[PDB]
């Protein structure tokens, strides 16, 4: 029932077709990303880790329609609470496991932020978020093993906001790439 890519290259090809138009079937993209069976022989060239924080590694620019990247989570690495600046955001597990915590948006007043959902993403699972869904934080569940995830953002974006869990106040953050196309960045 679901088109199953046999390789990461197949998946990218399919994604080029699915984002060529103006409409994006979210459930269709999600099912097809999920159907790809993570194969580290195919993506190890992108899996470039850092000791202290997670890294973002650009895989494909999707003809301007999306960014496809691989995120490498060291032992214990996690993100801040953040938004996704009005884009579609798909995240699929390639190795290990991430805990996703969804947060409600803050309003004007200062307040501890409210959790709306908490889950662990299973092997090969693809999750979806946008700003209407909520904010989230994601974290490697393991302090002894890495996690690796495949992210697709459409349209692409280079800035987002990080949120202080104690108050709801936010800061603009510029996103940076650790590598592009398997090549380390300055
Ligand atoms: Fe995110």
């Amino acid at each position: 029932e679901v088109l199953k890519p046999r390789t990461l290259a197949d998946l990218i090809r399919i994604l080029h077709q699915l984002f060529a138009g103006d409409e994006v079937n979210v459930e269709e993209v999600q099912a097809i990303m999920e159907a790809y069976e993570s194969d580290p022989t195919e993506w190890a060239m992108y899996a470039k880790f850092d000791q202290y924080r997670y890294t973002r590694n650009l895989v494909d620019q999707g003809n301007g329609k999306f960014n496809l990247m691989i995120l490498c989570w060291g032992e214990g690495h996690g993100s801040s609470i953040h938004d996704h600046t009005n884009s579609h955001c798909f995240l699929k597990m390639l190795q290990g496991n991430l805990k996703e915590t969804l947060f409600a948006w803050p309003d004007k007043k200062s307040n501890e932020m409210v959790k709306k959902s908490e889950r662990v993403l299973r092997e090969n699972q693809c999750a979806y978020i946008n700003d209407s869904v909520g904010l989230h934080r994601v974290e490697n569940i393991s302090h002894t093993e890495p996690a690796v995830s495949l992210h697709l953002y459409s349209p692409p974006f280079d800035t987002c906001h990080a949120f202080d869990q104690r108050t709801g106040h936010k800061n603009k953050v510029t996103m940076t790439f650790h590598s592009k196309f398997g090549i380390r960045t300055p």
